[PDB]
C-alpha cells in the first residue's frame, strides 16, 4: 500500500469525475502511467507529455492503446491539437516558472470550452500542519529538504496556487479539495497493513474533505480557458 | 433584494460546471424569477408550481421554451425524466423532505441526470453571529418568522446530505454558495450605499467555495443511487 | 490505553492551566477519581460531588487527602462554601435539565471571581463528522444508542453548548477545543498499542486543536459568574 | 478608527483570563493608546516605546502609575522582570522578530510571566476576500502601503508559532480576536451608519474565537521555555 496510488489517485478520478468534458484529454506529467491507466477507464483519446524517457517507455509498455506519447520538456512540447481536459496533478509544484505552464495551457491548449484540472499537494493540509506544530516542518508553505530533493520547487495552499492560475490568465471555475488527511503518508503506509481502518472511513474523508477544502491532502482548481491576445 | 440579486447568479454560476446535456426540471419555480437566469443555459426547461397565481405571472415574463406544470409535488405527473433537476430554497419547507428527494430519486431524475440541492445554511456566519448575540437560540434552530414564512427545518451539511442520503440518492459533491458575514437586512442596505463593490461580492463567491460549512447557502450535487 | 483517560485527561488539564484561579476547586460529577487525581496536582483542597455510593468510595480509597467528597445528585447538594474554580467535564451531556444545573453553579457555587470550566464531547468533531458521512451516526448532533445508553441526552457543538451557559445566567468568557480528533476511539485503542503515533504527534493535534475548536474531541467553554436576582 | 475603537477593546477583553497577577510590560507603548485601557487591570505598568513625541503625547494623557523607557528594543535596559508582556502590533514591523521574541524569553519574562503576542492575520477573512478579487497577490504578502508603514511581515498561526518557537518560547495557546468580513476602510465606513450594533460586533469577538485562523488578529500567550 502506498497512499498517494491506492488512496488519492481514485478520489482525484472521482474528483474529476463530474467535470469532465465530452472529447478527448491532455495528461501534463505522466510518468510512468500510474494515473493514465485510471483516465483510460474514462477516455479513450488520450495524450501524454512526459520528459522522461524511461518513464514514458514503461507507460508504453504497460498501458492499453489510445495513447498518444509526446516525449518533451513542456516548454518545448508542440502538440497537434487542443484538448477539452487537461490534467494537470502533482506536477506544478515541480516548475521553476509555473504561471509560464498554466499560460501555455491557457493559450495554446484548452480547447474551446476545455477544462483544466489542476491538483497540487496543499500546505495547509491537517497532517502537514501537524509536523508544523511538531516542529518537523517550518511553517505551511515551507519546502522541505526531501521536498526539494524530489523537485518541489513550492508547496502550494489555495491563495497562491488560485494566485498563479489567474496571473496565467486561466479562469478559476470551481475550487475544492480532495480528502480529509490528517495522518501523515508514513502513517498511513503502516496503517493500511492493518484492519484499523475502512475503506468507508477513507469514503468518509473524502466526502468531509469538500467540506473543508483548505484542511485537504490535495487542493483542486478547475480552470477554463481566459481571452489573452 | 440580496436572495434575487446576488444570490440568484451565485446559484446558476455554482450549478454551470455541473449542468449536463438536455432538459431541466425546476421544482418550486414560483413566479419565474430563477428560471429566467436558467433559460440562458436551457431551451428545454420544464417548471413545476403549486401556486397559480404565481406559474401565470412566470408565464407572463419569460421566454418560449417552458413547460409548465401547475401541481403540487405529490401530485405532479412529468412527462419525461430530466437531465438536470433543481431544488433550490424549497426542501426546508417541505413536511417530509425524504418523501420529495425520493421521488425525485425514483421517478423524475434520468439516469446520468443531476440533482441541484439548494438551502439556506444553518451555519451561515451571519446566522452564527445572530446565534452568538443570543438572537436566535442555535444554528439550526427555526425562528419564529422563518416558521411563519414555511420553514420546517433549518439545514446544514450534516442533516441535508443525511437527508439525500436516506431518499437514496448519491450526493457527488458537497459545496457552498457565498461566504456571508451580514444578514440579509444588512446587504440590502449596505448594497444601496457604495461600500461594497461587485467585486466584493465575487470575492466572496470565491472564499465561499473554500469555506463550505461557512456560507449562506448549501448545496448538494446528487445522482441517482 | 484508552484515548479518553490517557490521552483526554491529560490535555483537558493542560487546556485549563492557563485559567485556574488561585484557591479550591469543585469537582462536580467526579466518579471514580480519575481525573481527581490530576487535578490534586495542581489543588490542594477539592470538593468531589458525585451521585454514586460505590464510585465514590473507590475514588476514597485511592485518592491522597484533602479531598472532600459529597455524596448527592446535583440538584440535591447543599454546598458548605463557594469555589474559585468549578470542573464540569463530560457530565452536562448526561443530564435532563442542563440549564437548571449550569444555573445552581452561577446562582450557589461560583465564588465571585471564579471559573467554571465547561467540557463537553463535540458534535463536530472530525471523527464524528466523518461517521456521519459513513452512515453510522445520522448527524453531528444525534444522540446514538449506544450514547443514550450510557446516559447521553444530547451531543454538544459550541453553539449549543453556549447556548445553555447563557440561558443559564452565565458569562461565556473564552470559547476553545480540546483535541484534533480525526479518528474514531475505537481506531485510537487499537493505534495506540503501535508504534506508528508518536507522543508528539498526539501534542501537534492539542496544538493544532486550538486554531479548529469546532472541530475537536471536546470543546471548552470558560465562564465566570453572571448577576442574577 | 476600527483598530483603536474596535480591535484595541477586544484585545484587552481576550487578554483579561490570561494576566497574572504582578506587573506589566508594554513593548511599543507608542502614544499610550492601548496603555489607558490597560491601566483598568494594572497600576504596575512599564512601557517601552522608542519615539519621543509618541512617549511624551502618553506621558501627558495617561495616569500615574506608569514607568516609561524612551529606548529601541536593542538598547532598553529594564529594571525588573514582569508578570506580563504586550506585544501587539509590534512584531510585524521587526527586521529580526526572533531575536526580539529571544530577548522576552532569555531576560523580560519573568518566571510564571505570560507574553500576549498579537499581529495581524494573513488568513482574516477580509484580506482572503481581498485577494481572491486580486488586489493582495496571496494571503502572507505585504503589499506595498504595509511595507511603507514599516510592515516585513504578514503573519499567520503557523509562521507566528513557528517565530515565537525559535525564539525559545513556550506557546502555551493560540487563539484569535475578532471575525473581520469587511476591511478597514469599509467598517470605517459602515460604523458611521448604524448598520451594525455593538452587539453585532460583540457577536465577531464571541464568533473569532471559534475560528482563530479567520480572525482580524492572532494571538499566541506564551511562557518562558
Ligand atoms: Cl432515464
Ligand atoms: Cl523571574
Ligand atoms: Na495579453
Ligand atoms: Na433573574
Amino acid at each position: 500500500y502506498n497512499f498517494d496510488f491506492d488512496v488519492m489517485h481514485p478520489f482525484m478520478v472521482r474528483a474529476f469525475t463530474p467535470f469532465f468534458r465530452p472529447g478527448n484529454l491532455l495528461e501534463l506529467g505522466s510518468f510512468k502511467g500510474d494515473f493514465t491507466s485510471r483516465l483510460q477507464e474514462h477516455f479513450n483519446d488520450i495524450t501524454c507529455v512526459e520528459a522522461s524517457e524511461e518513464a514514458i517507455s514503461h507507460a508504453q509498455g504497460r498501458l492499453k492503446d489510445g495513447i498518444t506519447y509526446i516525449h518533451s520538456r513542456f516548454e518545448d512540447a508542440q502538440l497537434p491539437r487542443r484538448y477539452d481536459n487537461i490534467v494537470l496533478t502533482h506536477v506544478l509544484e515541480h516548475i521553476d516558472d509555473p504561471v509560464a505552464l498554466l499560460k501555455r495551457i491557457n493559450d495554446d491548449w484548452l480547447a474551446e470550452g476545455g477544462r483544466l484540472f489542476l491538483v497540487c499537494p496543499n500546505a495547509n493540509a491537517v497532517s502537514r500542519q501537524i509536523a508544523v506544530k511538531m516542529g518537523i516542518i517550518s511553517h505551511n508553505s515551507a519546502v522541505t529538504e526531501a521536498e526539494f530533493a524530489h523537485g518541489h520547487r513550492c508547496t502550494y495552499a489555495l491563495d497562491t496556487l488560485e494566485r498563479d492560475a489567474s496571473r496565467a490568465g486561466l479562469q478559476v471555475t470551481y475550487r475544492s479539495g480532495i480528502f480529509f488527511k490528517a495522518l501523515a503518508n508514513f502513517q498511513w503506509d503502516q496503517i493500511l497493513q492493518t484492519d484499523i481502518l475502512s475503506k468507508e472511513y477513507l469514503d468518509g474523508c473524502y466526502q468531509l474533505g469538500q467540506q473543508y477544502p483548505d484542511l485537504c491532502a490535495s487542493i483542486f482548481l478547475l480552470c477554463e480557458k481566459g481571452i489573452n491576445q
